[PDB]
């Protein structure tokens, strides 16, 4: 194990260092600007901000370094920043001027690769590997005037919805220091949750932009997985496109996504990389104001919804009942195949052996639970392992039985059925008619280091990466005494160990934030937006 402490000692120095390096950045700005109103500039919406950057009455430098300051700040009680992205002091004096970000400092989930800066997802294998180069998302930002800052915290390897590393350590939610930030794009949540950037950019596989959006109290939209550019994003296993890794942003509102998402719809990202369809961002499609159908569900069966869950979607439906949408039951078809066959199987068709060769020689993080050691079984296990639980725990026997290697040819017949289903959930929406999809969101946060064995609870948010359908969440209520004091009754629909971590995992949550989702056909963001836009304005006054 020795190469892999002196991966996690270098990992350390370099973001002590880091984390040293912006303090006296900072002290060095308070020192020649000791009478600048830093609170008022922080709690300005971010379109506001990009308003008073873009004609000239805050400057670029005014704003970076105040953003800066809160950033090591809220980092004291989070571990969210691995990285402090040193040369984005001379980018800040080079900004492009009429970009549509001009001055906006954003931070950056690890992966995303910044030039001379190691994306190690946590993984010792991929420390002192240095990016030769920014990826085209980075490299659009630039040109569209923002200032990328940091490198946020992720759980190893990208696939816990908690946040812990043996590199960095473990993130915390800033709401409660017992509770998971979310994940992977923890580090994104705390930050921006805390008040420390006004604007990220993560990734979502399996909910990765949702869950940490969710627990956190934030704003995050997944988008159809090939609307932004993957070009430089790092990642575990390559070549697996079955199930979509998407890229989109997280914000504190909505409308920061709506303008994120306009900066990098641009000829910049579509010249970079000429493989992303060339959908402009359709304005009068986010503005619309026309009454829109709403499918609903208070549950997807399989993932039992927290009280706090079940009344955040209830109170969001009669709101937008109130205010002349028409919400129509509406639960797509066949969910346990969906997540069960599909999801697992596109996520695992070599049955983890490429994700398992990353963590050859290195420490196994507990916030991933058994994962592991499950992948890590012979073929003939997991079957055997599965037919013996199936009477017992079909759940546990679907997950372990879907998640064994298999031929080529078997793959082409699993992409087949996802085509199929696609078409199959397509088809149901629009017999119904439906515009846009509301459903619940999981929720509140898990205490940390459950995730990993709560596992089930992916169900809301993995659908539609199997769908590939657009999906964001946004923030509606707090917990009550009452929605925690229910938490005691609750039991799950199959009572296997993942309902059992998860009831004891929510319980203890009186404030915390919980969201609902919004989801929208393939391709339809702006949609997406407006709907969420819509929820925003109605539930959060
Ligand atoms: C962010 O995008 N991610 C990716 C997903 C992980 C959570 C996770 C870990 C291990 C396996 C899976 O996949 C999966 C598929 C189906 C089911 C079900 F059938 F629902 F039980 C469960 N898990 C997801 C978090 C970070
Ligand atoms: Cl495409």
């Amino acid at each position: 194990r020795q190469k892999a402490r002196g991966a996690a000692t270098r990992a350390r120095q370099k973001q002590r260092a880091s984390l040293e390096t912006m303090d006296k950045a900072v002290q060095r700005f308070r020192l020649q600007n000791p009478d600048l109103d830093s609170e008022a500039l922080l709690t300005l919406p971010l379109l506001q901000l990009v308003q008073k950057l873009q004609s000239g009455e805050l400057s670029p430098e005014a704003v970076f370094f105040t953003y800066l300051g809160k950033a090591w700040e809220v980092n004291k009680g989070t571990n969210c920043v691995t990285s402090y992205l040193t040369d984005c002091e001379t980018q800040l004096s080079q900004a492009p001027r009429q970009g549509l970000l001009y001055g906006v400092p954003v931070s950056l989930k690890e992966c995303f690769s910044y030039k001379g800066h190691d994306s190690t997802l946590g993984l010792s294998l991929n420390e002192g590997m240095p990016s030769e180069s920014d990826c085209v998302v980075v490299q659009v930002l630039k040109l569209q005037g923002a200032v990328p800052f940091v490198h946020t915290n992720v759980p190893q390897s990208m696939f816990s919805y908690d946040c812990s590393n043996p590199l960095f350590g473990q993130t915390m939610n800033p709401w409660k220091s017992s509770k998971s930030p979310g994940g992977s794009s923890g580090g994104e949540g705390a930050l921006i949750g805390s008040g420390g950037s006004p604007l990220g950019l993560g990734t979502d596989i399996g909910g990765s932009i949702r869950f940490p959006s969710a627990f956190c109290g934030i704003c995050g939209l997944k988008p159809t997985g090939n609307r932004l550019s993957k070009s430089g994003l790092k990642g575990c296993v390559y070549g697996q496109t079955a199930v979509q890794l998407s890229l989109g942003p997280m914000a504190r509102d909505v409308e920061s996504l709506a303008l994120c998402l306009k900066a990098l719809l641009c000829e910049h990202l579509f010249t970079l990389d000429p493989t992303v369809p060339p959908l402009p961002f359709r304005e009068e499609v986010y503005r619309s104001s026309r009454p829109l159908r709403v499918g609903y569900y208070e549950t997807d069966n399989y993932t039992m919804p927290s009280p706090a869950m079940r009344r955040a979607l209830i109170e969001t439906k009669q709101r937008l009942e109130a205010a002349g949408h028409t919400l129509i039951p509406f639960l797509p078809n066949n969910i346990p195949y969906a997540l069960e066959v599909l999801s697992t199987g596109g996520l695992f068709s070599d049955g983890g052996r490429s994700f398992l060769q990353n963590f050859k020689g290195d420490f196994v993080d507990p916030c991933l639970g058994d994962l592991i050691l499950i992948l890590r079984l012979p073929s003939w296990f997991k079957r055997l392992l599965s037919l013996l639980l199936k009477p017992l725990f079909p759940r546990l026997a679907a997950f372990l039985n879907n998640m064994r290697p298999r031929s080529a040819e078997k793959l082409w017949k699993l992409q087949h059925e996802i085509e199929m289903y696609r078409q199959s959930v397509i088809a149901q929406w629009k017999a119904m008619n439906l515009d846009v999809l509301l459903t619940p969101m999981l929720g509140p946060a898990l205490d940390l280091n459950t995730p990993g064995r709560a596992t089930g609870a992916v169900s809301y948010t993995m659908l539609y990466n199997c769908l590939d359908f657009p999906a964001g969440v946004v923030p509606v209520t707090t917990v009550t005494a009452e929605d925690d004091a229910q938490m005691e009754l609750y039991k799950g629909y199959f009572g296997d160990i993942w309902d059992i971590i998860l009831k004891k995992a929510m319980k203890n949550s009186v404030g915390l934030p919980v969201a609902v989702q919004c989801v929208a056909l393939p391709w339809q963001e702006e949609l997406c937006l407006r709907f969420m836009r819509e929820v925003e304005q109605l539930m959060t006054p």
